[PDB]
């Protein structure tokens, strides 16, 4: 089997490994259309996740089931799924404390270019497909349902976080792909004014497309003074961190309102310690509850945005921007993340 | 000063009451546009309330400050505002347990035209200014403004206490003025599909236009069971009530799933029983959470309301059908609002 | 394999089956102590649940796992375990939704006795050990233990449901041992005042050994005044109904403050509605949200319990009135339950 | 009037005022008996809230109503109430977002000893008295009453905060007075084991009667290893924070496992950056809550706690371990608090 992986810090190419064999209550899918993370790039580059030998990269497919295990009952070869990044083993304790993310560890759920290989090879192997799973309706092009896997569970799991109440204002941290369903997420949650915060043209232009109400350009100022007149210092109702380092924790305490919520979605590797400012957190009494967490996956959390996609509630056709085809341009997406053009938000490769 | 009243139940008509004087932190404000809710059809034709004489009617007004208390801080003469239909009194119990809808008693928070002189006046009467008017951005048109401060609310409220999921299925039962803004709520939650219950033809395109995916027509067959077939037996996350009779609590029991919340916002008036179905209920255990409770009222709940319209998140335009003009048509609009013509939803006469 | 179990509805008597098998994830249990159910005396005389032939009764057992499957990994033949009266199939979508109540349909959560051979057999079959068993620590008691995996869960969950806060008053509707564990429960959750609502003098007895600090007795006068009295008409903030007929939904309605909620765990039977009184529950705008849900299962929810016995936070012991022996009193101890002697709470039959 | 009071960082002494005049809502209190904090202690020699100018100091009281205002209506001169450190304005825009301990700015309801003068003096005053004041039963100790104003609310409020579960682990990182009440409040929550972390004597022998299952001393190895430890590495459910500084943040997340919740209540007052570990903090994803807010305040706040007191459900007596007669001795107190003995916990001067 052909796959594109990860050599060994700091090195991927294409490598050769056995089709895996789908246990009884597994599934064995072939990738149609897939994307690359930054996750990846800083897996490979960075070591984000440790070392690692031979591993299949990738975390963002749609696929066609090519074989199932004795134990499936959903899913037959052939059929069309989306694939969640995350995919854990529903029978573990954190499952039983809501928190499936966790499934056997801290950020257990995430397996794909993890602790499995990931989605781009010529095949590759989901675990419990009745439960992680979900059917593509035709009517949604893959290019758009391939945001579903990853970009939209993160952004919308932002906006969940942040407990945005009807006609809240809410802040967007980065404008990232990531960042774009965070907003889009802010308008699903009722959110009134919208205000992301980022510097590229190409995600402003999106953001405002999504819901964006007022775009923060960092190079006019400093982010904590520029929101605070925007909202006639009344600060905003919660803010969704979605990209930038460390720091961007200080900036969110500093502009969410006492008793407002600071939902982080955003994987910080630099530094030791996330910056939480005593003076404009209360002292820790200002009741600016502070979330991060792993976005969801499994079937159900897929479904759920299936029928947003579906129902035309949102469409992730905007955050792809480059479409390709064929395994080999899996390399050349891939690279196209390390080095974000001024036009790049998420590229997709069609594998027809 | 002259204001349309109702006399005996039953009977209602143009009355001279004394221009009302302003407390140290009440506001007397002139009417700018206003409409007739089908509750102040059912307080006088119907005496919903108990009998009341000679009470100035209405409680749904965007007015003008023409008057202020010596204690008002944050509104003086002039100054255009939305007056929300629950005016409550800040300084109670309830509102330190957070329900201010019953401030000082249930339902207490809501005063005009219920034990304060409505709003079909030439002048009315808002107990603490600073706490419960909000500003009226010029942009925003009267008309709309006008369905703020109880369609709105309500509506939402309803979404609000659905405790809808991202591409949850919420399905509204009524799609009354009231209903039509649960179904803009519940999308603004973040609903998935909604299914929208109803058969007036005038109702169901507006629901469309708010976001109704699936109209339900009680004339071809029973409810639950239409909506357990477009549901695959499923069934909703979620139902508001937003109108029909005691019957219709059952119709939401069954059509939740377990673990789904059944949110009322509709204001039953007969019988002294609401039917909840022990079998569909798991004979008191499918965990299916049954809420009901007053629109929220107040300046914040106004504030945010007036975002959602200031940032083209919602569009309260399409509820007006009908536009009348000066006073005297408060009672043309009033008589419409009995006899419901096919072709109206909620009428607003403005600058009186 | 011998057994008590239910031949027909009104007829019961032991009967005999094969020893179950172990699926490579489940575990053959032999009690080692167990309790009947008023819900047994129902399911039986009352067909609570259906016409059922030959199966074997008794959900609330603990015991010794004495066979496992080949893919069980904390559990070993020879341990001590605490067994839930609900053991889900942990694999659904409810279970995504966070109800393992109704994995797999309203109440699936609940298979000992409703859809699987009971407890009260020299063996029975546990589905998912991992996932549904519970290690008991020796310091333990058996007549303690067994109060755990349903009296404890359903009453706490009585607490649970309701929402309560630090120095709330709380009512508990019902007093029996669910009704008992209810109202420890409440003052697990720092409940203030807790009025326990109940007439016989050993439950009361028990009740104020839990937490009760006044009990009302129906006999004096009618319930809902009688409350009122004791809160010089305030209400309670929440009442959890732990058992009666339907009217007891109206009492709960009618004590409970505008914003209060009304937590039910009883399982009613007879009718088939649930009144809600519409007048004082505000016409459905008084916002007394009713909840009502199955007691949580599997071996979280059990270890959660056992801890609280184990750190003496609260002792079931009084819950247990009489204690039998050998499988030949599993028919006495079933009898007894049918016709409470006014001694009587809850018997528990040790060893087998 | 004279009152012990702050004449400048770094110097307190005796002084005279004016007695205060009561507004038309507020009431003059006579203190019947007083306690310092150790925050007045920082506010003084530490300037943990800028420099103030002969600033009466104290703000947890138990007094007498000396005189109301003519608006003032559930207070008379010679009630006897408990007076809350916070003592909000509640008709202002936060209070509508439900943080009255926040209203009109952060941290903005703690008045007493901020931006008011304290309760160290023959009288002080009241805002709002029918909101902010609650009357003191006869049958609880004014030495125990005097503890509920800060310390019972804050400890209580941790673990409120903290969002335990029902036989959940629960840590309190810092056992002092407040500490002392987040294990009692844990234990009001349901929790089971509860892991104290602290080392004087006297503070633990008070964790223990409190509800404690677990001493944790600094002196033996890292706290981390030994909750880790204690726990078999599957960490506590939650952590409240009572005491510490900055560095207690880290220690916190370390031991809280993913989706697990920290709950800070307490003030820290060095640095600018409370630190939040990336590794074990998930990278922001391990969705580990972290919370921390200003104690509630206001009538109804303290009404709760009182009857908590009343029915035995907990008793602050044991935090009193020094008591003293007389004015004369606010100032031992005060001082008793800057250098704490090895037995002392919370100092209480009785008569005033
Ligand atoms: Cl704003
Ligand atoms: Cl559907
Ligand atoms: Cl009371
Ligand atoms: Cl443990
Ligand atoms: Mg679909
Ligand atoms: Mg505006
Ligand atoms: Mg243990
Ligand atoms: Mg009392
Ligand atoms: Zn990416
Ligand atoms: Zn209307
Ligand atoms: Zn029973
Ligand atoms: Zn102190």
């Amino acid at each position: 089997m052909k796959g594109f992986a990860m050599l060994s810090i700091g090195k991927v190419g294409w490598i050769e490994k056995e089709k895996p064999a789908p246990g009884p209550f597994d599934a064995i899918v072939r990738p149609l259309a897939v994307a690359p993370c930054t996750s990846d790039i800083h897996t490979v580059f960075e070591g984000a996740i440790g070392e690692r030998h031979n591993m299949i990269l990738g975390h963002e497919a749609v696929g066609e089931v090519v074989e199932v295990g004795s134990e499936v009952k959903d899913f037959k070869p052939g059929d069309r799924v989306v694939v969640p990044a995350i995919t854990p083993d529903w029978r573990t304790s954190e499952v039983q404390r809501g928190y499936h993310q966790h499934s056997g560890g801290m950020l257990a759920g995430w397996k794909f270019s993890n602790v499995k290989d990931g989605v781009f090879g010529e095949f590759f192997h989901v675990n419990d497909a009745d439960m992680n799973l979900a059917h593509l309706p035709k009517e949604i092009p893959l290019e758009a349902a391939v945001m579903i896997p990853d970009m939209m569970t993160t952004g919308f799991h932002g906006a969940e976080l942040a407990d945005i109440e009807l006609g809240a204002t809410v802040a967007v941290l980065g404008i990232g792909p990531v960042g774009l369903m965070a907003v889009a997420g802010a308008k699903l949650r009722g959110a009134g004014r919208i205000i992301a915060v980022g510097s590229r043209p190409v995600c402003v232009d999106a953001a405002k497309y999504y819901g964006a109400t007022d775009i923060v350009n960092y190079k006019d100022g400093p982010i904590e003074s520029q929101i605070m007149n925007l909202t006639e210092g009344k600060g905003v109702d919660a803010a969704i961190i979605a990209g930038g380092n460390a720091d961007i924790m200080a900036t969110a305490v500093k502009i969410v309102k006492p008793g407002g919520t600071i939902a982080n979605v955003n994987y910080f590797g630099e530094g030791e310690v996330l910056p939480v400012p005593r003076l404009e957190w209360g002292c820790g009494m200002a009741h600016k509850t502070i979330k991060g967490g792993l976005c969801p996956g499994g079937r159900l959390r897929m479904e759920r945005l299936i029928d947003l996609v579906f129902y035309k509630r949102v469409d992730p056709s905007k955050l792809v921007t480059h479409v390709f085809r064929g395994f080999d341009n899996i390399e050349k997406a891939f690279m196209l993340m390390k080095d974000k053009p001024k036009d790049l938000i998420k590229p997709v490769v069609i594998l027809a």
